[PDB]
């Protein structure tokens, strides 16, 4: 816990020139148009844009700590607004762009977004789910869950059980969810595309994930304000804000990024939504 090792923190920023970042931005929807199968890595970055601090940014949690300072939040999880980001990878999952998701935030965003959680790892857990201990039965709550580290909740099953509800957010010591590692494992393994959205890729095997798609030929693409763990392994690193490079990338794509109509839980995905005709590549 307090011995925990919280890797390297508030590296400095990289900020790519417009020129570069538009044209390389273009060559992401080059990729995206090129690939069957494309998979999202995202983390604390997509959701700062809301008010949440990420966690070894300049103002990280884990930032702001060593330095003896606290991270300040500029909203509460319950009244955070999913980004652009999150809103983008709505749409993306509904016209077909999008195989599966996978998170390392418990800021709930995700699913508050509207996301298909059939088609979402949350591979640290999520503050607003609780789960039952007896029958594994989840629960979307619409406040955060007041515990962390698995914990009991103090609220009981009522699936036609009264099995002890905990916390879904893992401690230091607490290992993956296999179901959520296992979907996100396959996933990234089967992509040909990986894209990481605001992730340091600095936890294993969270971050270690993206690089199972570059394994068969798979192209990795690394979207984030900082140096990460495993820049040397992308055929595309974007340093910019990735609420302005998914806005622009949607923008190429022919695509709208969806009103938020507040929170809304999505248990399963349907059908693809009609989507634009793809350019010409080659
Ligand atoms: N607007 C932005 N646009 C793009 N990137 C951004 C933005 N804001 C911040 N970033 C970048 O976003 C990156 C976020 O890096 P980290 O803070 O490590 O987030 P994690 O999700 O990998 O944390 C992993 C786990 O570690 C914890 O213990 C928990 O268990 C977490 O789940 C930085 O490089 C920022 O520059
Ligand atoms: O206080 N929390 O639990 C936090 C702190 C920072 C985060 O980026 C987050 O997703 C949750
Ligand atoms: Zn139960």
């Amino acid at each position: 816990p307090f011995t925990a090792d919280k890797g390297k923190c508030g590296l400095p920023e990289i900020f790519d020139p417009p020129e570069e970042l538009e044209r390389k931005v273009w060559e992401l929807a080059r990729l995206v148009w090129q690939s069957s199968s494309v998979v999202f890595h995202t983390g604390a970055g997509i959701s700062t844009a809301s008010g949440i601090p990420d966690f070894r940014g300049p103002h990280g949690v884990w930032t702001m700590e060593e330095r003896g300072l606290a991270p300040k939040f500029d909203t509460t999880f319950e009244s955070a607004r999913p980004t652009q980001t999150h809103m983008a990878l709505v749409q993306l999952e509904r016209v077909g762009l999008l195989r599966f998701l996978v998170s390392q935030n418990v800021d709930g965003l995700h699913v508050r977004s509207g996301f298909p959680r059939d088609k979402l790892a949350e591979l640290h857990g999520n503050m607003f789910v609780e789960e039952c201990a007896k029958c594994k039965t989840q629960y979307v709550r619409d406040t955060v869950v007041g515990t962390m580290g698995l914990k009991a909740t103090g609220r009981l099953c009522t699936v036609a059980c009264r099995g002890e509800l905990r916390d879904t957010i893992l401690d230091w010591e607490d290992s993956l969810p296999d179901r959520d590692l296992a979907l996100a494992d396959e996933a990234s393994r089967n992509a040909d595309l990986s894209i990481t959205l605001g992730t340091s890729l600095q936890i294993r095997p969270s971050g270690n994930l993206p690089l199972a798609t570059k394994r068969r030929g798979g192209r990795l693409v690394i979207v984030n304000l900082q140096p990460t763990k495993h820049d040397r392994h992308a055929d595309l690193r974007i340093h910019g804000y990735v609420d302005e490079v998914m806005t622009r990338l949607m923008k190429h794509l022919g695509l709208e990024i969806p009103a938020w109509d507040g929170p809304r839980v999505l248990e399963r995905a349907l059908p693809p939504l009609p989507r634009p005709p793809t350019p010409k590549l080659e």
